[PDB]
């Protein structure tokens, strides 16, 4: 399980280290990258190609939470969905504003939602062209499916962030896992800050009696 | 009157619904045709003129689905859980845990379909007399069609049944937040101790919409 498996792709990255939990996958996984990369990487992109796969080896049969978003930061990926090290990118400011008025939290320097107990952060695609969001859709496609019908045989809630953004690919995934499309954090009319995602997934875990997720777990100090 | 109407080629003949459903009325005539035939050649719980009654309540006022899988074997009226003497199990188990849920103690009967914001669903519109799910080949495709449109509506939908629904929920087209829970009429009575009716009221506040008053149900 503490030891990571490999294997090569054709292009860059050239090879994918990756948790034993995906190993279902990879195969399959291998095939379609190779079918798209040398497309893909005629563009600068965020994340680099070095980082595009690192989520891979973060472990999905101890996760209960795969909170979604469409694809990396348009910039400064680092590889790990939401991640931003400077706390500079809106999304997960306005996520840690949430969670601070969820958790009591007030004083805090950022927030990070892959160091939380049972979650496991996700970007549907697994990037863009540098600066331009959802340009790569076109290439992660079969990919997108692929990992996130694997995500979903582990996770009991699905959380996804953009109603237009996730509410198809939220309908066509056929998974018994339970979905929640919410507001995205840039939403107009400030509607994300009136969002209450974050508690309804507890309400969904303890329903199925299931542990809540201690969200206060992603603060920075 | 926001009541629109089309032709069917065997009984009931016609169908009489609320604006909300237009958009599946077309389609749903199709696929009647096709079948009804079968429907009808059985005794069957409701009556041909009762498989669509519910199409006459509006959609844009309901925030909850309560769906069972099909009619009760016996005395459907073509509204789901209905009963009007109040002589069905899945009604009366229903009431016993509104109540606990509520404290409304002394009653005759409740009703699903008398609650603002629910709309009680059959997910299969009939069955042959006697057998559950015994239609299911037939109403199939109609199904599936009426309840992802429900669920364009609702923010909440609630299944009776682990079995019966596990399938079904997994491949709905929809991206609405499901709850599937044990069924009512079971033996077991793990229904007893389901917290599901409880918890609708906590997701819809926590999504910002008004709760349902579950006593509104209770006939006295
Ligand atoms: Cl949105
Ligand atoms: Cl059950
Ligand atoms: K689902």
């Amino acid at each position: 399980g503490s030891h990571m498996n490999s294997v090569t792709v054709s292009h860059a990255p050239y090879t994918i280290t990756y948790h034993n939990d995906w190993e279902p996958v990879m195969s399959q996984l291998v095939e379609f990258y190779n079918e798209v990369a040398s497309w893909l990487l005629r563009d600068e992109t965020s994340p680099i190609p070095d980082k595009f796969f690192i989520q891979l080896k973060q472990p999905l049969r101890n996760k209960r939470v795969c909170v979604c978003g469409i694809d990396p930061y348009p910039k400064d990926g680092t590889g790990v969905p939401f991640e931003s090290p400077n706390f500079t990118k809106k999304s997960i400011k306005e996520i840690a504003s949430s969670i601070s008025r969820l958790t009591g939290v007030i004083d805090y320097k950022g927030y990070n939602l892959n160091i939380i107990d049972g979650v496991i952060p996700w970007n549907y695609y697994l990037s863009c062209k540098l600066g331009e969001t959802k340009s790569h859709a076109i290439y992660w496609d079969k990919i997108s499916k692929l990992l996130l019908q694997h995500i979903t045989k582990h996770v009991s809630v699905l959380y996804c962030l953009g109603k237009t953004d996730f509410s198809n690919i939220a309908a066509k995934l056929e998974s018994p896992v339970t979905t929640i499309v919410g507001y995205h954090p840039a939403a107009r009319d400030r509607q994300f800050e009136k969002d209450r995602s974050f508690e309804i997934i507890n309400v969904l875990l303890e329903l199925d009696n299931k542990a809540p997720i201690n969200w206060a777990q992603g603060f920075i100090y």
